[PDB]
């Protein structure tokens, strides 16, 4: 759930993408 969209959210600078973690 939240691991594949980590990929995605790590790829907007994770945390720093401007929206929290997928967890």
């Amino acid at each position: 759930a939240l691991q594949e969209l980590l990929g995605q959210w790590l790829k907007d600078g994770g945390p720093s993408s401007g929206r929290p973690p997928p967890s």
